[PDB]
DNA sequence: TCACGTAAGCAGTCCGCG
DNA sequence: GCGGACTGCTTAC
C-alpha cells in the first residue's frame, strides 16, 4: 500500500515523523534530514536548477538543518538571496512523498475528547489546575469506542458508579436518553482516586496515541488543564508523556488584544473544532458554546440539568457522567454533517503540510506552489519583508433607494480566480507595463488597446500569453476539483438524494482556499506578495463589472427600444441586478396566466437573449485586453418579483450591500414556494435580537409578497404583543473587546462603547459572587437597555451570550429592561429604513 | 480574534461650532 | 440641536 505521513516535527537536527507504512502499520522514525538550499550561479556553471525567472541556481547540500539555517544568516549578512524552502519539514515531506498522496482515513487515529472539572470558586483556570479532573470521555476513531474515565472519590464528594442502564432510559423514565447507536460503544472505567485515573489515562494515551486531536475548546481548556494537572501531581517528566516524542512547549499566542497560553504537543496535530467551525462554517453566531452550536446544527443541545454545573456531580452524578459523554458525541454529530476534519485531511495531504496548517491559507498555498515548482526542478524565491500597504478592491454601484418590482440577477463564475487564469497573473509571468488611461475609458472602450502581444489588466500590468504561471496553474486545479463537487451540490438542491450539506462543504470550503490565494498576493507575509498582481486582479474586476453593465444597458435599450435608460440598478464585485419591469410590460402583465408563467418567461429571456449577449460582451473585452483565455462566464442567478395579482412590491434596496428580494428561481433551482433573498439587512446581522430578526423578516416577507396593508396589520399586532417575548430573544448581541481598556474603577471610562458599558454594569452586580458566570474578553454578550432609575446604576447590562442570566439579578433585569428603547432601536428604526426606501408606511396616515 | 483581501453599512461617543 | 471624526462592530463579495 502507498505510504503516507501522520505527523511531522523538527527537533534540533532531527525530523520526527509518525506515519503509515506499506503494510498499513503505524510507525515512528527519527531522521537526520540533510536539507538543501539554493544560490544564484553564473550560466557557465551547468545545473538543472533554475528559479521562477529562468535564472540558474546551485544546490547546496548541508550536513544538517543547523548549517542550512546558519547559511541563510550569512547570505543575509552578505545581502544575497537564499533560495529554497526554509521550512525544512515541508521539504522533507516533499522528498519522502514525491507523489500525490492517496491516504486511508481509517488508519488515522482521530481523537475526540472532553473533560469535566468541579469548581466551587469560579472557572477552573488550566494554567493553575487547582481542582481535580473528575471525568474524561475519550472517543477513538479507530476503535469506534467512547472510553469514559469516571472519578468516584474526590474532595468534592464521593459518588456511586454511573449506570449505563439508566443512561439508556428515556428522559420520561428519569433517564438520560443516550443514543442507542453509541450506548454499546461505551467503555466504562471507574476509579477510586484521581492519581489512578490519570495514570491509566496516560497508559491509555500511549497505547492509542492521537494523530488528530479534537473536541470543543480542547486547545484552550481540556489540553492545557490535563497537562498542568498531571504536571502538578506527577511532574513534567510525566506530563511530557502526552507527546509521542516526549517533547512539549508552552506556546504564546499574539493578537490585537493580548497574549494567550496554550500547550504545544509535538507529534500531535490539534484541530480544535471550535476553531474549525469559526473558519469553515461561513456563519457568524451569537454564541460559540457547544450547546448553542449543537442547537443550530442538530436541533438539540447538550444534556439539560438542574442547578449550577459546580454542584451537578454531587447532586446528580448519573446525569453528570452522561452529560460528559453526550458533549463528545455532539461534536461527532456536528462533524458528520460538516466534515471539517475530512476537509483538513484533504487539504493537508494535498498541500503536503502539517494537518494543523490548514488554518493558514498562506502556509497551505506556499507548499502547494513549492511542490509544484519542485516537480519541474524549479526553485522558490526567498521570502522578503514588506511594509503593510492598502490597495483598491471591488466595485460597488450606488443603488437608488427604491422598491423594485421585477428583478433578474447575473453573476460571474469565481471572478478573482478566473481573472488570474484569464489574464495569466503570476510572479513569473510579468512581462512589463503600459501607460494607463482613466479606468472609465477602458470601461467605455474609448482608451487605446494596451497591447497586441501581452495579456493585460486595466491597472497597467502586462503578462506573457505563451507561457504558464504556477499561480494560474495551481489555482485551476483546485477550481476544477470544486467544480466536480459543485456538480453534486446543485443536484441535491434541485432534488430537495441527500449529499448536500457535506457536498456543499466539499465545494464551498474548497473555494475558501482558492479565494484566499488572490488575497494572499496582497499579504506581506506571502512568499509571492506583490501589490501589482493583487491590484491587477481587483482592477480587472472593476472593469469587467462596469463593462458588462454598459453592455447590458445597451442591449436592453435596443431590444426594448427605449434609448439611454438604466436597466442595471445595482452591482457588487461580480454581480449585476437588472430591472425587468420594461421586459414584463412588453408582453403585458395581463397576458400572464399565473406567477410561474412570467417566471418561465424571464428565465427563457435570460438564457436565450441576455446570456449570449453577455458572453459576446465579454469576448470583446478579452480581445481588448488581449487576454490569454476567455473565462468571464456570467449566467443568470435570481429571478425575483411579487406573486401575480398580489400587492407585494417584489423587492427593495436601501443602499449598498442592503437589499431584499422575493426569489422564485435560483440558477437551476425553481422554488415551489418563493424564497426570501435578504442581504446586509438586520435580519442577517447576528447583533440583531432573535425575535426581532424573525419579526423584521416577516415584515419584509409581507412587503414583498402581500403589500402595505398586510405589513401595517402585522406591525400593529407586533407592537401590542412584543412585551410577551422572552428576554433573551429580544436581547442584542455584540462581541466584547478591550473591556479593561474602558474600565475605570468598575465604571464606564472615556469613549466606553454601549455594550462594554453593559458589561461593567454586570460586573458590579455580580461582584463578590465567585460562582457567577464571568464575561470573557474576546467573547460575545447579550445586551439589554435599562430604564432610568434602575438598581443596576446604568443605562444597560450585558451578560455572556448563549446563556440565561444568573438568578442573582435575573428578576431585577426583567423588571427594569427598557421595552420602549428596545423596540425603537432594534425594530422600528431598521423598519423605518426599509419602508421609507420602499415608499411604504408601517403605520397608517389618512 | 494565530502571517487571504477590500468595500461599506449602522450604533454610539465626543468633538467644534455656531 | 447638529454634523463630522473616530472607535467598534458587522456584513457582502
Ligand atoms: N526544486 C527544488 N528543490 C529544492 C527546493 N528547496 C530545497 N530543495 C532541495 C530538495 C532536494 O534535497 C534538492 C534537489 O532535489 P531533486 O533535484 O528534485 N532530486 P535529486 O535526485 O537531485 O535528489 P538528491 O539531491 O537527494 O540527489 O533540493 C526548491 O524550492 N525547489
Ligand atoms: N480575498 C477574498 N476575496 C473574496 C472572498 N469572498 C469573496 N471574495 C471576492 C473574490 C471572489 O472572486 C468574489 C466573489 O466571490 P463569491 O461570492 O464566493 N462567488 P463564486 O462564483 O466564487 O462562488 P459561487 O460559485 O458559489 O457563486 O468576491 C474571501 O473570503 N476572500
Ligand atoms: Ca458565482
Ligand atoms: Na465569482
Amino acid at each position: 500500500m502507498k505510504e503516507f505521513y501522520l505527523t511531522v516535527e523538527q527537533i534540533g537536527d532531527s525530523i520526527f515523523e509518525r506515519y503509515i507504512d506499506s503494510n498499513g502499520r503505524e510507525r515512528t522514525r527519527e531522521v537526520e534530514y540533510k536539507p538543501s538550499l539554493f544560490a544564484h550561479c553564473p550560466e557557465s556553471q551547468a545545473t538543472k536548477y533554475f528559479d521562477i525567472y529562468g535564472k540558474p541556481c546551485t544546490r547546496k547540500l548541508f550536513a544538517n538543518m543547523r548549517d542550512a539555517s546558519q547559511w541563510i544568516k550569512r547570505m543575509e549578512d552578505i545581502g544575497l538571496e537564499a533560495l529554497g524552502m526554509d521550512d525544512f519539514k515541508l521539504a522533507y515531506l516533499s522528498d519522502t512523498y514525491n507523489y500525490e498522496i492517496k491516504y486511508d482515513h481509517t488508519k488515522i487515529r482521530v481523537a475526540n475528547f472532553d473533560i469535566e472539572v468541579t469548581s466551587p470558586d469560579g472557572f477552573p483556570e488550566p494554567s493553575q489546575a487547582k481542582h481535580p479532573i473528575d471525568a474524561i470521555t475519550h472517543y477513538d476513531s479507530i476503535d469506534d469506542r467512547f472510553y469514559v474515565f469516571d472519578l468516584l472519590n474526590s474532595p468534592y464528594g464521593n459518588v456511586e458508579e454511573w449506570s449505563i442502564e439508566i443512561a439508556a432510559k428515556l428522559q420520561e423514565q428519569g433517564g438520560d436518553e443516550v443514543p442507542s447507536e453509541i450506548i454499546d460503544k461505551i467503555i466504562y472505567m471507574p476509579f477510586d482516586n484521581e492519581k489512578e485515573l490519570l495514570m491509566e489515562y496516560l497508559n491509555f494515551w500511549q497505547q492509542k496515541t492521537p494523530v488528530i486531536l479534537t473536541g470543543w475548546n480542547v486547545e484552550s481548556f481540556a489540553i492545557p488543564y490535563v497537562y498542568n494537572r498531571i504536571k502538578n501531581i506527577f511532574g513534567e517528566s510525566t506530563a511530557k508523556r502526552l507527546s509521542p516524542h516526549r517533547k512539549t512547549r508552552v506556546k504564546v499566542i499574539e493578537n490585537m488584544y493580548g497574549s494567550r497560553e496554550i500547550i504545544t504537543l509535538f507529534g500531535i496535530s490539534v484541530l480544535d473544532y471550535i476553531d474549525l467551525y469559526k473558519k469553515f462554517s461561513f456563519t457568524n453566531q451569537p454564541s460559540y458554546s457547544l450547546d448553542y452550536i449543537s442547537e443550530f446544527e442538530l436541533n438539540v443541545g447538550k444534556l439539560k440539568y438542574d442547578g449550577p454545573i459546580s454542584k451537578l456531580r454531587e447532586s446528580n452524578h448519573q446525569r453528570y457522567i452522561s452529560y460528559n459523554i453526550i458533549a463528545v458525541y455532539r461534536v461527532l454529530q456536528i462533524d458528520a454533517k460538516r466534515q471539517f476534519i475530512n476537509l483538513s485531511l484533504d487539504m493537508g495531504y494535498y498541500a503536503k503540510i502539517q494537518i494543523q496548517s490548514v488554518f493558514s491559507p498562506i502556509k497551505t498555498w506556499d507548499a502547494i506552489i513549492f511542490n509544484s515548482l519542485k516537480e519541474q526542478n524549479k526553485v522558490i524565491p526567498q521570502g522578503r519583508s514588506h511594509p503593510v500597504q492598502p490597495y483598491p478592491g471591488a466595485f460597488v454601484k450606488e443603488p437608488i433607494p427604491n422598491r423594485y418590482k421585477y428583478v433578474m440577477s447575473f453573476d460571474l463564475t469565481s471572478l478573482y480566480p478566473s481573472i488570474i487564469r484569464q489574464v495569466n497573473i503570476s510572479p513569473e509571468t510579468i512581462a512589463g507595463t503600459f501607460k494607463v488611461a482613466p479606468l472609465h475609458d477602458y470601461i467605455n472602450a474609448v482608451a487605446e488597446r494596451p497591447s497586441d502581444v501581452y495579456s493585460c489588466s486595466p491597472n497597467g500590468m502586462m503578462y506573457y500569453k505563451d507561457r504558464d504561471g504556477v499561480v494560474p496553474t495551481e489555482i485551476t486545479k483546485v477550481f476544477n476539483q470544486r467544480k466536480e463537487h459543485k456538480g453534486y451540490m446543485l443536484a441535491a438542491q434541485r432534488n430537495g438524494q441527500r449529499t448536500e450539506v457535506a457536498g456543499m462543504t466539499a465545494q464551498i470550503n474548497r473555494k475558501l482556499l482558492i479565494n484566499s490565494l488572490a488575497g494572499a498576493l496582497g499579504n506581506v507575509w506571502f512568499r509571492y506578495y506583490d501589490l501589482r498582481n493583487a491590484t491587477a486582479i481587483t482592477t480587472f474586476g472593476q472593469m469587467a463589472l462596469q463593462w458588462i453593465e454598459r453592455k447590458v444597458n445597451e442591449y436592453l435599450n435596443e431590444v426594448c427600444g427605449t434609448e439611454g435608460e438604466a436597466f442595471v440598478l445595482y452591482g457588487d464585485t461580480d454581480s449585476i441586478y437588472v430591472s425587468a419591469d420594461k421586459i414584463i410590460d412588453k408582453v403585458g402583465e395581463s397576458k400572464f396566466r399565473d406567477t410561474n408563467h412570467w417566471v418561465d418567461f424571464l428565465d427563457k429571456f435570460a438564457r436565450e437573449r441576455m446570456e449570449p449577449a453577455i458572453d459576446r460582451g465579454f469576448r470583446e473585452m478579452c480581445e481588448y485586453m488581449n487576454n490569454k483565455q476567455h473565462l468571464m462566464f456570467m449566467d443568470r442567478e435570481a429571478i425575483a418579483g411579487p406573486p401575480l395579482g398580489s400587492k407585494g412590491i417584489g423587492g427593495f434596496w436601501t443602499g449598498k450591500k442592503r437589499y431584499a428580494l422575493n426569489v422564485w428561481a435560483m440558477e437551476g433551482t425553481r422554488y415551489a414556494e418563493p424564497k426570501l433573498k435578504i442581504m446586509g439587512l438586520e435580519t442577517q446581522k447576528s447583533s440583531t435580537p432573535k425575535a426581532v430578526q424573525k419579526a423584521l423578516k416577516e415584515c419584509i416577507r409581507r412587503m414583498l409578497q402581500e403589500g402595505e396593508e398586510s405589513l401595517q396589520e402585522y406591525f400593529k399586532e407586533f407592537e401590542k404583543e412584543f412585551r410577551q417575548l422572552n428576554y433573551i430573544s429580544i436581547a442584542s448581541v455584540s462581541s466584547a473587546n478591550n473591556i479593561a481598556k474602558y474600565d475605570v474603577g468598575g465604571f464606564p471610562g472615556p469613549k466606553c462603547p454601549f455594550h462594554i458599558r453593559g458589561i461593567l454594569t454586570y460586573n458590579r452586580a455580580i461582584k463578590g459572587n465567585i460562582d457567577a458566570p464571568q464575561v470573557v474578553e474576546g467573547e460575545k454578550v447579550y445586551v439589554l437597555p435599562l430604564r432610568e432609575g434602575n438598581p443596576f446604576g446604568d443605562k444597560c447590562i450585558a451578560w455572556p451570550s448563549g446563556t440565561e442570566i444568573t438568578d442573582l439579578i435575573k428578576d431585577d433585569v426583567l423588571h427594569w429592561m427598557d421595552y420602549t428603547v428596545l423596540l425603537e432601536k432594534t425594530f422600528i428604526k431598521p423598519l423605518e429604513g426599509f419602508t421609507s426606501a420602499a415608499k411604504l408606511d408601517y403605520e397608517k396616515k389618512a
